[PDB]
This record gives C-alpha cells, structure tokens and sequence, in this order.
C-alpha cells in the first residue's frame, strides 16, 4: 500500500507556521471529502535560514524520548504568503512553496530559485503487510553536477551519490559499510544541507533507487526534516553546528603528540618510563600518555579499579608523569564484565539495562558476561561520574570514550525511552556524561575526549577517532575519507591511529602515515599488537616522527586559530577540497588531498616509491618548507622522500608560524614567525594570532599597492618576524630591520607597523 | 555457515591449465587431512592476457545450458610451480598463488601486481536459513582506483561505492546488465554467469570488489590492459565484436511518437514538414499501434489507420527514406494468432503444462518461446514478410521481465534463460536481417542486452524523462554500456515522459545528433521540431547537417569500433586514461578520437568543461583553448563546446543532406594544430568501412609535406587559424574564415609556412 | 484484489457468437490501452431460447476433463445486434444486452423487457492471494417478488431466497445443507433458469451475500453460465 498527498486541500497559518492539509486525491467536491486519508505538513522555522517539515498521518502514535538536542527557536521572524496559486514560507534567503492546485508539488528556494524540492509522488505512507509495519519516505531532487556529502563517518567513496545508507551505529571498522559514527545529515555541493531529525533508524538512498533523487526514509506516522541554506557549505555547517551544537575548543596541549600503551601489550610503569625515556633520549617530543585497556584487571571492563599487582602505586606514577610535563588520558567505555566485583552490586542497585522480564541484557561479546550501564537511570550516572571524578582527582586529564554504538533495543531502559532512538542517542548520553564531568573538574576550557562513538549534537565533545584501521595505504586513504565525511558532517576535529591498529605496518607506510597524522588536528601513535613508537621501525622514522611533531608545534598559531574557527562557525580544521573551492569543478571528487584549514593544502603519499598526484585550485601555491612555487588551477605529479610531502600553501596568505617546536601550548604572539605567500598587487591579508581562550591576541594586515607593502599590527605582541617568501632581496624597509636566509627577506620589526619597498 | 580457503594443499598442471587444491585449514599433517572441504581453483588462459579463473566446491552440481557465447580457445601460457609459488602466465598477465601458511591470490602484470584476492576473502557461504549455496570473491582495489560499466547503469558513472545486481532511466535497475567491469588501472573483470551476479563494487568492503553468484562454482576471467582500450578489445575479441551499422542509420530518426494518433495522412504530414522546412530526414519509424491495441505483437497492419501497408512503404521509400517499425517478444491474448500460437505450442509454458501469462503491457500477454524452433521459424518468416513490403530494420523492443518459474522447450535453465533471452531473440532477428537485406545492412533499435549483444547494434537508451537531469542520465548511461562492450548507442532526444521545454528540446537535439546514433521519440507528445518552436527546427537543421558533414569521420570511429571494440562514445577515462582529472566525468565525452563535445545542461546556456593536455580548437567557431584545465562559457541554442584536439587531420564532407555519400568525393579535410616535428595520419573510410584513401601531414619546421594513398578526388585541406602561408606547391590557395582552404592538384603537396 | 468490468472496449461477431473485451478501467483514450486486464466475454446459444455467457481472464489455463454432458449445438439461429450504444445478442425470445459507454451493464431480455442481468461492479475476477487462488464471480439481478428454486436435492427451505449453497456432493443427511445430488441450476417465478457450467465446487449465495442478487462463483480463470427462457418455470425445465 503507497499513500501519498496528490493534491492540497487547504493550507492555514498558525502564527509563524504553515500547515499544509493534502490529500492523496482530487478533493474539490464534497462527494470526495470523506473515506480518504489526509496527511497534515507542518512548516516552521527554528532558525533563521533553516525551514522544518513535519509531514503527518496519523497524530494518535506514540512520539517517546529521547529527542535530538536541537535548538529549536518558536519566534523566528518568517513571511508567509498563501495565495491562491501557492502558498510559502519565507525564513530569510530560504522559503518553502507548496504548489495548490491540481499538480501537487514542493520546492525549496534560495531568493526565489529552486535549490530542490519534491515533485509528485515522490514522498508518502507505504504500509508494509508482509512485515506489518509503516514508513513514512521523502525524496528531494540531485540536479545536474550535484554532490552529496556527509553522512556521519562513513568510510565509502566521499561522494555519496549511488549509496544506500543507514544511520544505526554498528562495530565494523574502517573498511566496511558500518559505521561508528552516524548522523543523519547530508550536505550539497549546491549550498544546501538536509537534517533527517530522527533518532532511529533512516535510511537513504542516495541516487540509489532514484537515480535523481536523495530518498530518506523512517518507521512510523511522522517524518521530521529540516532544509538549511547555505549559500554555501561552510554557510550550511555554520547553521548545523548553530543548529544541533558548536564544536568545544579543545585545549593547545591536547593538539600535540599522543602516545598509547598499545592494546594487548604488557604495560606497567616500568614500561610506560621507559619509552617515555627512549622518547626523551631520541629527542622525541611527548606531549599526552595514554593507559589502554589493560590498565585495569582484564574481563573487568570497566570498573574503574586500577590492577594492583601492574600498579601498585597509580596517584604516584601519575603525579611523576605530570612532573614530566605530560598529560593522561585513561581508556573507558559505559560496559561491564561480569567477573569484575562491582557487577554483582550493580546487578543489586539496578544500574544495568534490562530485558522487559526484569532480567539483566547480557552477550559474551568483548567480555564474558558483559552489561550496559543505565544512563537513564539518574543515580547510575552519578555513580559513573564518582569514579570519573574520583580518577580526575589522581591526577588524571582526560578520557577516551571507546563503544557505545552496539546498543540493543530488545531492553526496558530505566526512563522508558525508546530503545530505537536510544541506539543512537546512547553514544550523545555517555559523552556528555564524561564531558560534564571533566566540565566540573578540570574545567571546561580543559576539557577533552578521545570519543568512538557520536551522534547528532555530539560534535560539542571533541575530539573523535576513527577506530580500528589496518596498517597499509589503502586503510589510510579510507581513514582520510572517513575523517572528511565526518568534518563535513559537523565535527571539526578528528584524530586516528598513525602506523595502522592492525597488524604491523612496513616502514613506509608507517612514515607516511606519520606524516599525515602529525598534519590532523590530533595526532596518536596507537596500535594493538605491536608497538608504535618510532624506534620500532627505523631510525628513519625517528626522523620523521621528529620532524614533523616539531612542524606541528611551529605551526600551532595557524593550526589554533582554524580550531578557533572551528568553534565559532563549525567550520572543520580538516576540510575536504569541495568545501573550501565550492565553485571549482575539479574539486568535487577530492578525496586523497584536503585543506588543513583556510591556507594549507596537504596531499599525504600512499606510495612506496614516494609518487603523489594533486589537484591545486586557481592562484600561485608556495610548499611551507622546500619554498617551490607551482601555478594552479590543474593537477601535479611528484616523488617526495620520508621526510617530504605536497604541503602547499594558498596566495595572498599572511601565515603565523611560531619560534617553538618541543611543545603545543606556548605563547604565540612572542617571537612569531610570519611568512608572507604571493601577495598580489592592490590585495591585502589578514592574519589573526590566537590566545590560549582562542580569541584573537594580536592581528597582523598586509597591504600591497605596487612596490609599497603596509604591515600594521594591532594587540599585543612581541619580537616578531616577517618572511617576504620567494623574495631574495629588496629595496629596503623602513620599521624594521632585513636579513637574508633561505625562505626569502626576513623583516625583524620594532613596533606594530612597517614598510617594505620593492 | 563460511567456508574460505586459507592454505595451499596441492598445484597439478593439467596441460596448459594449473589447478590448486587448497583446504580451509591448516593441513601440512596427516592427521588433519580429513573432514575437511577442499576448493579446486582451475587457472587457464583462453585468449593472450585473459586468465580464466574457477573456483568449485562441489562438482556433482548441474550445470545447464545456457551459457555466455565465448570464443575459448592452444593459447600459449607459461606455468611455473616452485616450491614457494605457483605462477600461470598469459602473455603479459599472470595469476600467483602463495604456497605455504600465508594463502594469497595474485594478478600481475610483467611481475607487478593489479589486483587479487587476500587471505579470507573468497569462498563458499552455507545459508541454512534460505537453504541456499555461494560461492564468492573479493578483488582488491588500490588507492585511487575507480570502476565502471558493468552494464547500462543510471547511477554515478564510477561505481565506487555502488550495489550492482546483473538482473534485467531513473532507477537502480537496467535493461542491458552485463557482469562485466573496467578499472582505471587497465585491468577489467568478467563473472562467467548468466544467472544472477551480485556485485558489492567498495561498498561492503569499501576496498575491495565483492561478486557473489548461486551455486558451487565461481568462474571469472581477468582481461589485461594495460590500457582501458585494450582491455575493451580483448574483451570484445573474447564476447563478440561490434558489428558496422550501415551509413544510412547514422542519419536522423523520426518516429510517431507512443499514444499519440498515428495514420497514413500524419506520416505524410511529419515527412512534408520536414522537407519543406529543409530539415533533413533520414530513417521513419512506425511505433506500437502500427499494430491493433491489446494485440501486440501481432504483426497485423491496423486496416483502419493503415489500410494500404506495402503501398505506403514504397511510397516513403521512393523518397529516399528508410523504414523501421517497432516488435517485442511477446503477444497480447486478443490477437487471433495467440489460439494459433497456444495450439502449436510457441508460447512459454508453466511446468504443470499451462501459459505463463501476467496483465502487464499487455492483457493475458504471453511470451514468444524462442528455445523452440519452430517458434522460431514462424517470428521470423512474419519478420521477413514485414520486410518484403520494403522495411529495412527493426526496433527490438523489451526482452528483460523473463519469468523463472518456467519450462523451456529445450531445458534450458531458467535462472540463466532470464538474461540470455535478449542476446536469443536479438540473434533471430539480426539472422532474418542478415537473410533478407543483408549483413552489411543489418541494424537493430534494441532495448534489452546480454554478454555477445553488442553483434547486434544498435542500442537504446529507454524511457528517460524530458529535462536535464535525465539527459545527463542517459549521457551517464551511454558511457558505461559503451565501456562494458557495445560501440554505437542512441537515447531518444527531447526526452520521452512529458513534453519538453523549448529549451531543453533544444539541447537535448545538439547532444542527441553528435551521437552514433538519432531520434526524435516520444511518448505522449509529438517530437517534430516545429512541435516546440521555429528555432527548435534551425537547431535540428544545423546539428543534422553538422552530422552529415562529419560522416566521413564518424563513419572511420565507428569502423574502428568494429575492429578494437572502441565506442564511438568514449567516456574521457577511456581516452585520457592516466590524467587524474578525467577519472569522475560524466557530464563530457568524446566523440571519436578526436572530438570533445560537451552538451548543455542549462536554460541559460552556461556550461564548465574540462580540456586534457593540449591546444583545442572548436569545430566551427575555430576559437581556441589552453588544455589541462577546466573553462566556463555560455552558448545559444545552436552551439555548444565541440573541440578538436591538437595535431589532428580530421575529415569533414561535402554533403548535409544525407549521411551516405561518397566522402573520398570533395572531401574537405581540417588540420588542427600540427606541432613542429609531428606527423598526423587521417584515414578516409570507404561504404565497407575500410579504408579508401589515407592522408598524411608532416610538418618540418615551416614545411607541411601532405601525402595521400588511395582513391580520392576534388579533396581540399583547411589549416585552421592560419590566415595566411608562405607558398603552396602542387595546388591552389584561397582565403576563408576558418583559414586556408588549399584545393589540391594530386595526392602530393607542399605548403610553405 | 479484485479486477471487474467496467467498460466495454471491444464487441467483435465471429459468426453467430458476440465477443466482447472489457476493461476494467476507462479505455477511450490510447494513452490507457496497455499495462490492463481484459475480461473476454462470450455469448452464444448453444440451443433455441438458451443463452450461454463465457466470462474469461486467461485463455491459458489447464481446462481438462470431465465436462457436463450439454447437448451444445453450433448452428442456432441468433440475431447479432452490434450498435454504437450496445451490443445485443437475440435466441428465439432471449436476449442479451452489453451497455458500451462510459459504464458497463449487462442484462438479459424477454421479448425486449428486463428479466435479470448483472449491474456495474457486480461480477469479475478475485484473486486471494492469502490462500493463492484465484476465482471468478457473477451476480445476476433479483426482482421484486422473484423466488428462487432448485438447485439439486436440498432439505432447506423450498424457497432458496437467503441461503448458501455449494454443489459438493457430501453423505450428510436429510436434516443438513449437505446432498446427496447437488445440482448448480436454478429456477425463477418470474420464467428463467440458470445453468453454471462447471463440475467442480460452485458457490452459490442465492439472496444471502447480496440480498437483491443471486451470486455464483468458481475457481479458476472462467466462468461460464447458461440463462434458460421460459416463459414459464415448466418451459424452462422442457
């Protein structure tokens, strides 16, 4: 059976909404008013540039807990014109117009042109008599060129169109379908975004099943989706993110060098010294330690209880760890074993998810006997949080949240919740319990996760992990992809294991993968059974490990002003070539290459000999340390070494490099290294130094006019330098001093404005 | 229940074949060499660079007819068994297996791998569930590495991350599924299975291609390179070669549209109109009510609106006109011939005896048995006598909703039967075609396809919608049949659902004539030109002659179709296989190997292309462009991007009415961009396709020396953007705004500057 | 799901037999003359004053001995009556009447005046697709007054008016709908008879499912019945 509106039989305002009565067939006689279904769209708007439709049939279902944690605002100022040809609802750029009349028919418009819309039956009721069961399905149109991305952290070709996708959180890895991270939002290279406002299971066909077509479907009486506006896709992540919630900032330290113990290796604080020796003697910057698994007693995960007889003394061995300069981070996860002593209290207090029958939901997966904390259930929170707090008090800094995606539905949770919704919304729950706490210890400028799992509003808790990849060049492309998806999905930071999680990976690849790590957000050397520090490799890859955790550390002012703007408008430090060139046609399929923020282009090498191919957009691209210069606009065909890769950065760019290259976290607007790149006649460039709270500390403009460039600072700063690139000598410079070196003319200045001639 | 082959037990070489016996578990001792399931996998090599892999579980299994007509043949291999390794090796491919622990399957090319099967990756699946068997392998797929075809599929040209069914225009589905896949590393992949083949192309495994069959056997052969054209040759020497359509069906088709009202008098009226409108036309095609209502396919004339068949025929055929008339394989429970056809037992029959009959497309409509003779012989002698009233060719219409629970005439198994029923019923009428007319003018308008189909050109789109989207679906479409082993294609221009806006119209004319193959089809709504606008009939005008003018080198690309299996309609991956930015476009194509068209998709006429390496001159502006890079531009509705690539003798004619002409006669040949120290080759072809006059250009720093061989007279050659030259010995100069026409005197010139 | 009648497509003579092809949707326009069933209806007289009504989906079902032992004749005198309002065909005083149109009616005629018939929607094709089956179905009219008769030796009521009937011979008794020698023929006080032409289970709501209409129905792919004229009830037996 397949229902569904063919013509509208009235439309009425209620305040600031548009409900839409449409019938599955010609009304316009009374003899056909009756003996007919009737389904009711609701059209509002819960933010400006965004426009909600709530299609309905039967009102009397049962609409339970949990919601997605949407901002929902009920006053937005929305123009509503219902005439006799149409009726539509206007919330700035974006409006929604129903076709009355004979032709049912739905668009979506931008300043009065259809960015995309519903034709005739193309959205509906099917009711399912074999299973017994009802859906409610919509499909909006893909016009000519047009791209869809997102999707949550799918590890799949980056462009979606062809794919059949399904948002229910399940344990595959990085070269499967599943995924651990899935949100039911999607992105268009058009300026547009859709939000499938369903916590249970949607499924998409993207140009799947309708070639033409994105078709989102959902069991039930109701379908919710909201359009956003762009007009373009960082336009579209800025409403997302304001919409569903802004990613955290995440701490300078937390941007440096991770280390684990590894999975199922040995590790006690014997050992864990001893490599961060062997860090320290190899000149090795660390800047966080990581205790894995086996940090507590094994099959009792996770009962918060250090292993006695692996460590004795845990307070001490941290606070001798934090003497060091590091930081901590302890795995995690909201599950249970049954051989730990706490089950059975657990067990007896209630705090683990029932059956309906009263019984305890157990499976042999992962731990013998395993069981799920009740985040429903308020006092088994506050038990969790307790032992958070309890470990943050030891001296411990921050959590890796693993699982929390395998959720079962066949259970009775504490607060009668849907088990549907709460298969998803689970991952959003245990995170924000962990990110509360650390709000409440270490603060919320402090605050910080190693997150696996995710859901809509879950991007306020950084950072997140890819999960469990393999260790060759493959695995990397398809973590790169999964780490694209997911900033283009509302999370702006994403972290990954460097060298591979299974098996161990050749030198090569390793050195690769190191490279590409340490140009991320967050960078970690993690495996599972076999070690990941560099020396296990080669001296080589010491090498390169040095080199570019100390790149990073230089690059810190740049790469902490993108995480600032990541913050504030949702923008992705790791963005894919399609959102920052959306106009460039060549960029639509990039997924071997991305812009690590607004001005650095990376292309990672997944070659043995050392052979990369990328695509550079319009202008003059400048490498950050080799100094060639290539023109744009067309692709690009190197070998590189170990040590090298394509890192270029864009013209016009006024980039903040920094005097320090063992540690993140330092004073950036002391001793700041500038690098000027390509600045064209009549065009000027903006360079704003971040503070520690992000904001802007010291800002720095360059104006070139002919041979004259004006450099005016304004904040606070100290000590800087100005590198005029690819500019060997000049006609002087009055304001500062000039010397020579490899990179170009290097300007000391004396105050907060020079003059360059030439 | 997962059965996978994890060690290597035992290789024997069984003449030029290598058959591996390796065991699910570890089985270097005795006492494990037992209870345990053994795979056979069968390594042989029936062409130079095709290996033939079969892996079997069970071979008590039945293995019916029918199966894919594939020319198996001595073919010279190498087979080396060390004591670490097992190597077969065909010309430059070889497959590996990996002796010892470590299981491991490998595809190589002069030693360097492409592709292959890890560890516990392939094997045999038991669903107690369903109660079902299968067999399934999964081949690797490297950074960056792209597929495509796999049949005439809507969805994204590169199939990364696609779920792909061989079951027979904005749908998942396909009329023309063919297992068969190409990659960008210059490798392809054929399922030898007629049956169902499940293709997971990276989605499943993101990094790998998943194919699944029913059974206790999997057979797939691996075609080298190592380019995509080469590929696509070998498998087209190994699947069947494109035929060579006649001249005449390159021209323009015009049909009656589907339920719009058709007689005698409306015929008359489109044939009229389009000549004095001075609209060229070529080839007139009757639609289904040529026969009556709920009897089709009777191949009874409707007496009411077609009283005088034959005399109407030879009346259209006086004029130069060539006729098509549209057939499928089934018929309507109305018609008089269904007692006759149901007596005689020529219709598809249930096991307990009784028709296989559904109310779909037709009333009680029953199927056309073609696995019986006799059933046979009488659809083709109705087709014969269709012909003997002077039709030329047929549109083979359907073919693809075959029902499974059948029994055949000749046992043939219907799993199997359900995709090789188009491949059977295309083959009788191209033998009735071959028969009566002849086989050089033989050609189809065919909807439905299986492996070998391509022998039966030409090809047909379907029913796409009349917009943009569609369009670039059908373009999308075109391409991928074209790389999964058919040369010449066509789509119904203007759209079929819905009348189309002037301007799609338009547009859709311009990318529909720079195809192999043209026609005006509907199905609700007339598509004659004047039926939009007036400009709608400049625009069919223009693009008609534009074609006709380029049949001397459509006619030489579709020749080289026959001979490599090369599409008249290359997708840009095809042609630039090792530029990156040619991998994911859709919306662009060339037009042989010299042209680059990119229809329009926009009512404003804007359009972004991208050119590969090189100077591009378009075809009739003469602006030129920078390669290795994208351009904007905007056109009216009587241009479009039309480029021609650098260093090239391209050969337009001195006729705009018809496609068929003598084309060595007055032949106006073009030379684009010839570099110091090039030399370019242009090969004429004759009414056979083969070569009638071969012209080469040498330039030696300001020197072009022009040779020609063969039979040609009157020819004259254009360089292009050159306004004026220094000297030309051997024949005459004059200016022109394209640049200098240089009317030869002899097969030997010498032009100075 | 139920497929039925609605209007007439077609009425072709093939010799002294009618030929109707109906659609169960409208079919004046060509862009809906495909991707529909047709019911094909025969009418014929296979002896003077009978009329015999073969209603059909598929010709291509199994139609396998036995069959009742009819004295069918193929050379009656018939009057075929094919006009642009409806079709007619006449033996002796009988006469069937298809309605072409817009809506589809069926009646039967003595001497020009109705006597029964089957109304719009009231006869077709039913296909359950719970049990698999597939069934056709007929209701001819019941008028005012009009009494039922017949239809074997049952021990009910004389008068069938509001009973169910099934011609399925049983060893049930005298005190039971069950018999002994079912019969499916009826007869009518208004002078008419009904034959439905199949040995196998026929079901027969006489006045019970549709008050106002004799309903017969049988499995399979046709359904053919013979009106009996009288005019009166011994006629009618004669």
């Amino acid at each position: 059976n397949l229902i569904q509106p063919v013509q509208v039989y009235e439309v009425e305002q209620q305040g600031n909404e548009m409900v839409v009565y449409a019938a599955p067939r010609d009304v316009r006689e009374r003899a056909w008013q009756l003996d007919t279904p009737l389904f009711t769209l609701r059209f509002f708007s819960p933010q400006e540039g965004i426009i909600g439709v709530r299609m309905e049939h039967f009102q009397g279902a049962l609409d339970n807990s949990p919601h997605y944690p949407l901002n929902v605002q009920k006053d937005v100022h929305v123009e509503i014109e219902n005439t006799a040809e149409f009726a539509e609802l206007k919330s700035g750029s974006l409006s929604v117009r129903v076709t009355k009349g004979e032709f049912w028919a739905l668009d979506f418009l931008r300043d009065g042109v259809r960015i995309t819309g519903s034709q005739l039956k193309n959205n509906g009721y099917v009711q399912d008599s074999k299973t017994q069961r009802n859906y409610m399905f919509e499909r909006l149109d893909l016009g000519v060129g047009e791209t869809v991305y997102g999707l949550g952290e799918r590890f799949t070709a980056l462009v979606r169109n062809g794919q059949t996708v399904e948002t229910w959180n399940e344990d595959g890895g990085t070269s499967t379908e599943q995924s651990y991270k899935n949100i039911p939002f999607y992105l268009t290279n058009r300026g547009y975004g859709v939000l499938v406002n369903h916590p249970q299971r949607v499924s998409f066909e993207v140009g799947s099943e309708k070639v033409s077509k994105v078709q989102f479907s959902v069991e039930g009486e109701y379908l919710e989706y909201f359009v956003i506006d762009g007009p373009t896709p960082k336009a579209v992540l800025n409403r997302y993110t304001q919409f569903t919630g802004r990613p955290a900032l995440p701490p300078a330290w937390s941007f440096g060098l991770w280390l684990t113990t590894s999975f199922t290796t040995n590790y006690d604080e014997a050992t864990v010294n001893s490599f961060i020796d062997g860090m320290a003697e190899r000149h090795l910057p660390l800047h966080v330690f990581h205790f894995d698994c086996f940090w507590m007693k094994a099959f009792q995960w996770c009962d918060f209880e250090w292993d006695p007889l692996t460590f004795p003394d845990p307070e001490g061995m941290i606070k001798r760890l934090k003497a060091k300069g590091l930081k901590v981070c302890v795995w995690i996860n909201p599950y249970i074993g049954q051989r730990s002593p706490v089950f059975k209290e657990l067990k007896e207090k209630g705090y683990l998810l029932k059956r309906p029958d009263g019984s305890l939901w157990q499976w042999d997966k992962w731990q013998p006997g395993l069981a799920i904390y009740d985040f429903t259930n308020p006092e088994a929170c506050q038990w969790y949080a307790s032992k958070l707090k309890g470990l943050v008090a030891m001296g411990v800094d921050c959590f890796k949240t693993d699982f929390g995606e395998r959720i079962p539905t066949d259970v009775q949770w504490f607060d009668g919740s849907d088990p549907q919704k709460m298969h998803n919304h689970y991952a959003f729950i245990y995170n924000e319990l962990v990110w509360k706490v650390l709000k409440e210890t270490v603060g919320e400028q402090e605050a910080v996760l190693f997150a696996r799992s995710a859901s809509v509003g879950a991007q306020q808790f950084p950072v997140h992990w890819g999960g469990d990849c393999y260790a060759n060049y493959e695995s990397m492309a398809e973590s790169l992809r999964g780490g694209l998806s997911i900033g283009m999905s509302g999370f702006g930071f994403w972290s990954h294991d460097i060298g591979g999680f299974e098996n161990t990976a050749p030198a090569h690849v390793y050195k690769r993968w190191c490279a590409f790590g340490l140009l991320s957000s967050h960078s970690r050397l993690h495996g599972s059974k076999s070690y990941r520090v560099p020396w296990a490799y080669d001296e080589e890859s010491c090498d390169v490990v040095r080199h570019f955790t100390q790149l990073k550390c230089r690059m810190m002012p740049y790469l902490y002003r993108q995480a600032a703007l990541a913050n504030e408008f949702g923008t992705p430090m790791l963005r894919a070539m399609m959102l920052e060139f959306p106009d460039d046609p060549a960029c639509d399929y990039l997924d071997r290459q991305y812009m690590l923020g607004d001005s650095v282009l990376v292309a990672p090498v997944f070659s043995e000999a050392g052979e990369v191919q990328f695509y550079l957009p319009e202008g003059r691209w400048t490498h950050l340390w080799h100094n060639d210069e290539l023109p744009g606009s067309r692709w690009h065909k190197q070998r590189h070494d170990a040590l090298s890769l394509p890192v270029y950065v864009r013209d016009n760019t006024l980039l903040a490099l920094g005097n320090n290259d063992q540690k993140p976290d330092y004073a950036w607007h002391e001793g700041t290294a500038f690098q000027l790149f390509q600045l064209g006649d009549g065009n000027e460039t903006v360079c704003q130094v971040p503070a520690a709270d992000g904001s802007a500390i010291f800002t720095l403009k360059a104006k070139r006019q002919g041979n004259t460039i004006t450099v005016s600072g304004e904040g606070e700063a100290r000590g800087w330098t100005l590198c005029l690139r690819n500019i060997p000598q000049i006609a002087g410079v009055e304001g500062g001093t000039q010397a020579g070196s490899e990179l170009g003319v290097v300007v000391s200045a004396q105050g907060n404005a020079l003059t360059i001639s030439l």
